[PDB]
């Protein structure tokens, strides 16, 4: 056990019940679109935080959802046609009975979105980040929680490192860690690229912006770009091999300009043999409409929603249409967006906003705009593949970088994990949230240091201390790094500046595989057996060098705050 | 050329002249105390600090200008010139004949005088304690750093500019080196634990009372593990530190044979010898019956191959890739001795208490110049001094290296000494400064005063105190410059001056030096730098050069205006 | 004379010239949009500014603006050189202050007691206890009170004595002009309640009253922008710091900013981040205010409880009090008549000339760095301007 911070008294909360109840409700509702739009999705919603909405919930709510993998290339091995129609509807994408006019096409009952409702709760979340009284409960709350965890390390620390003393086999160097946020196109050396471009260019005759990057994917047969990109990936991947226990989480670009694109991505995985244990992509969306509808390359927002999840869909349905699709998409996730969260924003994605199919305007959609599509879309995506036992994809967008906070409303509705969130700091009524409803949140301090905020200014150490499931990944591994171990490299500065203990780093560590796209076998491996277990029940110090103290003070936290807003619900 | 911050006026100091003219008078005498030591010691002394000092001086300054382990056969090295050894009050003396001879006459050398040092160092002692002058110190090394503001916001680009011009160079093509990592540090915790196939206090036995037949060999191969993931790498050289304790006259031999046998030779490793100071606990075994022993088991055997070479056979090779000393304890632990006249001497300390950091620094220094002196006239490599100076406990142990050391290590403590690093810039002293290390122990990595020193012009270097700790990765001097840049946001020429700071700061050869930075590197200035070798800009060198000048000739000055 | 920094060489900006008139050419256009808006609704323009403007001689006007602010190679510009500003500062007070000090000596008959101030923002209503309210009483008290201090004025606000002038205010939702005053932090969801740069645009050319209005406390940054072009002195101004093309344009301006540290830190900023400190090292125009009178302040003294926290917890000088008094006076709404004896007959005079140490207690060596600070710096944007 472990000296344990009771607070006894009345105001346990530190509020009259008065104030505690008007953020409780709300806070209880805004749990609770989240979850409704998790379930919608197929998507993951904190147990923990479900166990106790069962309580004020009015309608049930569970989770209910060697080779070479890529050399057998058999289009006869893989699932048949199902012969449904796919068609789009108002940016979402609707599958039919039958492919065919030959055929009657019934529509198949999936429960695609609603835009109404989703405009509804915005409004509804929108209001609760501006409200007074709720953003000051949020703040104590959050500041209560860096106090409780500030007694829990002088009365506990050394506890925590008798424990890991015991178990000596484990240590950070042979702990498992995942690189949850990490770009392959910036796994290239700029040097070395602009060498092969250099050399390709006369290869054709007989600094390297990203944009010149995406023109050769969209614009090229890969044949060149293919092998460089093959090689150093293959090596990243070796090299993250070597080191058993280090894993990475990697981005590839799928930019809607043109419909051919995921099977030029899936023959480069397959043609060049690129696949590692420990690399799972997520493929991230460039929120570059404005770029390409300017060029005349894009007549509507929907031929870009059209060219990104319509060749998933229809490999779902008849894989050998897509035969290398089939087999690339066991090994991607989810779907990521990327763009500069600086830039402004002139438009309200609202019930009255062009749809993809009226946005002909060269104007670049919002932030919300390219989210909602893509959840959308993909939620439909990932009901059709359940049903075929395919593989389910989820949403980790970059939010929170730069920019408004509202965009950290649109993800706490529509993602499971988030990357940066460095404006989740200006918003207590968000925080408060993300941490109640443990979303992940992949932090590259290092990168953030050279372009927004700096590292004494960054958030990490605020979160982790009070309980946000945060984990540290490099955004670009050659850029912001001078080390041949970049990962390694922002465990340590992190772990120098704000003075980290190894129970601080291991959890990072272990946070960093709870949020991962790993399978429940490898994970079983990597945390044990019994990782999904919520609590001090699902860890294990010999696998993951994290004390059962630290998980009980972490999981004992969470659940007296979440008791604290729904037994004020329960009592008006 | 660049933006040049000028001023206008007669008060360019920003204070009375009378505070100048007080100030400069006690910081030339200082600067020459320092001028005095080391040409006494045969190290080296900032050549424009040496220049503006003979325009106020009435005599002219002192200071002026395969396998090497594999064959070891005495018959070729140099010869014995019989001289005779004798440690007098500290200092080992050189006689004339140790045999019976017409006159066993006391060789010539320019042996120390404690009083004169007592006088030296009570001056300082003063000097480090004035309100007036330190008001005046404290006010120009702001100074310093308003310039180096301007210099950025006005010369930022142009620099930047510059280094793009010469993309062949890049950090990663410059020639940097480690300046205080110990070599003891190297060494896996668990490797080494489970080594006995069953801390520091183990492994000084282990070098004493044994062979280090099993120990050297598994050192030797953990050292040559480094020497060769540093020769793969090309640019990154480091200087070592290893342990003579003192206790046994055979521990030098002992460490050369190590060298010889195990070839532990690496062209990017320079080896300097640490002493660690642990005299009390040592006198309190009754290993050691006098001080004098201590400072006898360090420098007899040094001295006597100088004169014998084949008396020490593999000395006589380890020593040319050895380059000085050093001198190591927790500078935390307090001080209740002061090194006056009124202090035991070497042979008559007898107590179990610690001789002080500075009693310890002037006998290394006194021994060292006779060594120096006595192996220039032979013609073998001259040794330097470059104690850990300014971690932590008092302000005074920088005096004493302001005096006796050609570099330091941390030196930490100065921002706390405004004259004191007013004169370490004068002087361009080198500080090895370690902030991933002393972010653990001693002063939070934020308020480390690396970016005031490197702004205001000091020679500041980066190195890794323990290698394998405080480093999560294997590029352990990589990860300290990362941190660095970054905590503090440097740019490439911040980065790439601290390089040739390094470079410029080691005891490597000439030779090697002139291929890393350039055949012009002894010059003083911007004709010194090669932008093709150094990535750095010819408009910073010329910011520093001019600054330092500049603050010389206030200083100058203001001296000859009497 | 006085020590003096001189940069001499090539770009004495710190950018090259193509990056120079490309901001030069928006900063030029901006202070022009600035001039013809002070013209028409009879508010006041700067002297200095408007003498290099002249050598060079709505929604579109802030468009033009609005893209400005966002300009983000213009926006590392107006940074370098308003950072350039802050280190030029530090230089000329480490080789300057001993001198200026002993100048400050050499007139004992003025000290910062002796000289004149004025409370730019307080607020009538919070003149009043509130435990003594569970009007005109009050007031005379505060105007007696300020009678009593021969050399303490103040400028009142309501929603004669000498030494209170009145500045009416508008909710958004013997006098000298009004303010907007609302909760700036409340967003703004429309694009011109009616939003923040609706009530300026109606309240803007009405005018003579001049348009002194609270903006930059928090909430949108563009509120700056409607007062570059529809103000002659703010409060607050605490958004300018996120804003570097702005600030950079009210220094080149010298619109004045009238702060209220104290109050802040109750609120909307913390006395530590309140960037005052940083805005009277680079030039530009700050005076010293009390919003509420007794709700922050534990003295009966006020003002001087204000000056004093700013003073200690900033390390500020005598010259740097005298200097702020003075911009007190010569922002406040009040007669050339009025200050030809508080300030003296030639205040009107811009720089050196126009300081009277004998009555502002600043010495002339400030007075010359900040008039020849201003002066290059305008010579900079417009001089490249010229030979395009
Ligand atoms: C855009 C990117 C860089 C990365 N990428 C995806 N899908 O993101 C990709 C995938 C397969 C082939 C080429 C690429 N390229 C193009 C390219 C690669 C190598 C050299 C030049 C150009
Ligand atoms: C003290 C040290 C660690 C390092 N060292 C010097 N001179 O500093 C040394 C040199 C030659 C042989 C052994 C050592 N050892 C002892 C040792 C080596 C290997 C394993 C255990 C103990
Ligand atoms: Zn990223
Ligand atoms: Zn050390
Ligand atoms: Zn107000």
């Amino acid at each position: 056990e472990f000296q344990r911070v009771t607070i006894s008294g009345e105001e346990k909360c530190g509020v009259p019940f008065t104030d505690l109840l008007d953020a409780a409700k709300s806070v209880v509702r805004a749990l609770f679109i989240r979850e409704k739009y998790m379930a919608l999705s197929l998507q993951s919603f904190c147990p923990t935080t479900r166990r106790y909405l069962q309580q004020l919930a009015e309608k049930p709510l569970e989770t209910r959802t060697e080779q070479h993998p890529y050399e057998h290339c058999e289009p006869s091995t893989m699932p048949g046609d199902l012969g449904l129609g796919l068609r789009m509807v108002r940016g979402v994408v609707h599958v039919y009975t039958r492919r065919e006019p030959d055929e009657h096409c019934s529509e198949v009952e999936l429960p695609y979105p609603d835009l109404q409702e989703f405009v509804a709760d915005v409004n509804v979340l929108m209001a609760l980040i501006i409200n007074g009284p709720i953003k000051s409960f949020c703040y104590r709350r959050l500041q209560y929680l860096s106090s409780k965890f500030q007694m829990h390390v002088l009365l506990n620390e050394m506890k925590e490192l008798a424990a890991q003393k015991k178990v000596p086999h484990r240590d950070f160097y042979n702990i498992r860690k995942v690189d949850t946020h990490i770009h392959a196109s910036s796994c290239m050396n700029q040097k070395h690229l602009l060498r092969f471009i250099k050399r390709a260019m006369k290869r054709h005759l007989e600094p390297i912006g990203e944009s010149v990057l995406r023109e050769i994917f969209i614009k090229t047969d890969n044949r060149v770009s293919g092998k460089y990109f093959a090689h150093i990936i293959k090596e990243v991947m070796s090299d993250l091999e070597e080191s058993k226990y280090q894993n990475a989480e990697l981005r590839l670009s799928i930019y809607g300009r043109s419909r051919d694109e995921w099977d030029k991505l899936a023959r480069w995985a397959v043609m060049h043999r690129v696949h590692s244990p420990n690399v799972r992509w997520l493929v991230q969306v460039p929120r570059l409409f404005d770029v390409y509808r300017t060029k005349g390359q894009l007549a509507n927002f929907q031929e870009m929603l059209e060219n990104i999840f319509l060749p998933l869909f229809e490999a779902t349905v008849h894989p050998a249409s897509h035969p290398e699709l089939h087999l690339f998409l066991e090994h991607v996730d989810g779907f990521d967006s990327v763009d500069d969260e600086s830039k402004p924003e002139n438009h309200v994605f609202n019930l009255e906003s062009p749809l993809p199919e009226a946005w002909v305007e060269e104007d670049n959609p919002p932030y919300a705009y390219y989210l909602y599509y893509t959840f959308a879309n993909m939620a439909m995506l990932n009901h059709l593949r359940r049903q075929r036992g395919f593989h389910t994809f989820v949403l980790r967008p970059h939010c929170g970088e730069a920019g408004p906070i509202h965009h950290l409303v649109s993800a706490f509705m529509l993602a499971e994990n988030i990357s940066h969130g460095l404006l989740l700091r200006k918003a207590p009524v968000l925080q408060y949230l993300y941490y109640l409803a443990q979303i992940g949140i992949a932090m590259s301090p290092l990168s953030n240091n050279s372009l927004f905020l700096s590292y004494h200014r960054n958030p990490l150490p605020e979160y982790l201390s009070r309980g946000l499931m945060v984990s540290l990944s490099t955004d670009d591994p050659l850029q912001f790094h001078f080390t041949k171990e970049p990962l390694m490299e922002e465990y340590s500065i992190a772990t120098q500046v704000w003075k980290l203990s190894s129970c601080d780093m291991c959890e990072l560590a272990r946070n960093s595989v709870l949020m991962s796209g790993f399978s429940h076998k490898v994970k079983s491996h990597w945390l044990g057996p019994n990782y999904t277990k919520e609590g001090p029940e699902g860890n294990d110090i010999r696998r993951t060098n994290v004390p059962d103290i630290r998980v009980g003070y972490r999981y004992e936290t969470l659940c007296q705050e979440l008791a604290l807003i729904t037994q004020a619900v329960q009592s008006e």
